[PDB]
């Protein structure tokens, strides 16, 4: 199909500060249907355009099928981005719902690092050129689940190529994912590409956090804590950017690691390493994507505890 005359509204499934999400049905196939006002026509365009770049398919990316305005019978402008339909929703949303073991909760690491890492590299391959790209906004309610309990990056409506033809406000991602350096005005954008992967490499740690916090192997013999936002518990809901700036530029403060992650073991002694060299203070000492798929991928194999 991929014409939006067939395209058929159903329930909502989500929303966040941009679209409104809908399941749907495009010529009798399941999908996803965000929905943007004209205020947030930018945040379409960028998306669209992200998605639409050469060789932006990949296990780890949301699958987009099409993408375009559609005037609603009012005459008002709508923006459509029709997708590939995840039932499992977000990852926030499923580890809201489930706790998994060892294996299953680095799967989720895992595959979303290895989203990451594709988004984060260069392929110059001539005519299928794919510049290096950074999220932006990169958390839990932007990476979905798929049905084999692996994870897809989603909305780039803030995303930004950092390599390649035509290039360039740091201030306006989520703000409890915000590394120190976005909260202090610090982003060094002299090496505008590495200062942006960075920022992404700060927020996946903070995944891995809320992760690895429904872990049941990580609390055996005990009960697995409902799910939380990192920083929750510190700064609650909706914390403002000055509130925020305090505790992780000034204070330097992270997530806490549990007491039940006693770290007499290879495997929690590397996961918390893993962890703080994500979200590591200096940008610059912080992990690639690259490194980071490899130590978790390390870590899903890990035989015996
Ligand atoms: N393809 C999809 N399948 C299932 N749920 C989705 C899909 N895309 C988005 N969602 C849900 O809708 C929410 C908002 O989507 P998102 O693209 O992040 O919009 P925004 O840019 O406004 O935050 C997500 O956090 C997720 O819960
Ligand atoms: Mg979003």
């Amino acid at each position: 199909s991929l014409d939006l005359d067939n395209l058929k509204l159903l329930e909502l499934i989500g929303r966040g500060r941009y679209g409104a999400v809908y399941k749907g049905s495009l010529d009798e196939r399941p999908v996803a249907v965000k929905v943007f006002s004209f205020a947030n026509r930018q945040n379409f365009i960028n998306e669209k355009n992200i998605y639409r770049v050469p060789l932006m398919e990949h296990d780890n990316i949301a699958r987009f099928i099409v993408g375009d305005e559609r005037v609603t019978a009012d005459g008002r402008m709508e923006y459509l981005l029709v997708m590939e339909y995840y039932p499992n929703g977000s990852l926030c949303k499923y580890l809201s719902l489930h706790t998994s073991d060892w294996v299953s909760s680095c799967r989720l690491a895992h595959s979303v690092t290895r989203g990451l890492a594709y988004l984060h590299t260069e392929l110059p391959r001539g005519d299928h050129y794919k510049p290096a790209i950074s999220h932006r906004d990169l958390n839990s309610r932007n990476v979905l689940v798929k049905n084999d309990g692996t994870c897809v990056i989603s909305d780039f409506g803030l995303s930004m190529r950092l390599t390649g033809n035509r290039l360039v406000i740091s201030e306006v991602g989520t703000i409890r994912y915000m590394a120190p350096e976005v909260l202090e005005g610090a982003v060094n954008l002299r090496d505008c590409e590495s200062a942006l992967k960075q920022v992404d490499m700060y927020a996946l740690g903070l995944i891995y956090w809320e992760i690895f916090m429904r872990c049941t192997d990580l609390f055996p013999g005990e009960s697995v804590p409902e799910y939380q936002m990192a920083f929750q518990t510190e700064v609650g809901n909706h914390p403002t950017f000055e509130d925020m700036q305090v505790l992780v530029s000034r204070e330097k403060q992270r997530p806490k690691f549990p007491e039940a992650w006693k770290e007499n073991s290879l495997a929690v002694r590397s996961l918390k390493e893993t962890i703080e060299d994500c979200w590591d203070q200096d940008a610059e000492a912080r992990l690639t994507a690259q490194c980071a798929e490899e130590r978790m991928a390390e870590l899903m194999m890990i035989w015996e505890r």
